[PDB]
């Protein structure tokens, strides 16, 4: 029972701790620390006097807390994407688990020859683009290089965006803002895309169409929904049909945790679903 669910959870969070602390020893700080402590415009140097101002604040007011106290289920998100691409290579098991799987498909004949694509050695700072976020939380981690974009931000730093909205156009490295609010972003650029904004048809399937295209090879999709139970099997397939596989399901307390992985080849993942389509399966992702 729950027993389980809190004893991996105080786990993780565990294991999140020791890994966060090494990795800050080696990075020295994080991402928005050291883009930010070297001002190019005078809106740079405002936006670091502002910062020296609110550390100076945080400083003398309170002690043993940092404002910002991240979420234990975003703690578990951090864990995963450090053992998936650092700690424990689980790209590489699931390049292995995959392969083989193609090599028994080609075996039956039931998968032609395929070109596919892989992913070169993990970057020192992963590109992490956190969609629908509230207060950028990735960017605590030293690790990440966090894109981070809301329908409506709160924080300077947060870019506005519908995700529904944007075009995904290969050949640029960076977002295009035009108007304030962004309109073009690069394609298959991010390690990992986080849809923090949960999704709740047509609209809650395309927003996945993006990610995919959005990700690198063999990149990441981490889905974070409450426990507010075979529909997870039921677009499951349907994930698969866009190209994903489910990598990671983890059942902490009250919140239900996913990851996906861009396979190394989408016809792949495509004939699987066709093998594992549960007869009544919608080709669409509802509720």
């Amino acid at each position: 029972m729950a027993t389980e669910e809190h004893q991996r959870l105080a786990s993780i969070v565990k294991s999140c701790h020791e890994s966060l602390r090494q990795l800050t020893k080696e990075y020295g700080a994080t991402a928005a620390w050291q883009e930010h402590t070297s001002p190019r415009n005078a809106k740079q140097l405002a936006e670091y006097a502002k910062a020296m101002k609110q550390l100076a604040a945080i400083w003398e007011t309170n002690d043993g807390k940092w404002p910002l106290q991240a979420r234990s289920r975003i703690k578990w998100a951090i864990d995963y994407i450090t053992k998936y691409f650092f700690t424990e290579g689980i790209y590489l098991q699931k390049r292995q688990r995959e392969q083989r799987l193609l090599e028994s498909y080609r075996a039956e004949g039931k998968l032609g020859e395929v070109q596919c694509r892989l992913m070169e050695e993990p970057p020192d700072r992963l590109h992490v683009l956190d969609v629908g976020s509230c207060f950028n939380p990735f960017s605590s981690a030293p690790h990440l290089e966090v894109t981070a974009l809301d329908l409506c931000p709160a924080t300077e730093d947060v870019l506005q965006a519908d995700f529904l909205k944007v075009e995904v156009v290969p050949g640029i490295r960076e977002p295009e803002l035009e108007e304030g609010s962004v309109r073009r972003l690069p394609a298959s650029h991010y390690e990992c895309v986080i849809f923090s904004l949960l999704l709740e048809a047509e609209q809650r399937l395309q927003c996945c169409l993006q990610a995919y295209d959005l990700l690198l090879p063999e990149g990441i999709l981490v889905l974070i929904t409450p426990d507010s139970a075979h529909l997870m099997k039921n677009w499951r397939y349907s994930l698969a049909r866009i190209g994903l596989l489910r990598v990671r399901f983890e059942k902490l307390p009250h919140i239900s945790c996913m990851v996906f992985r861009k396979a190394i080849s989408r016809e792949l993942s495509q004939h699987w679903a066709s093998i594992h389509r549960e007869e009544g399966m919608c080709e669409e992702i509802r509720i």
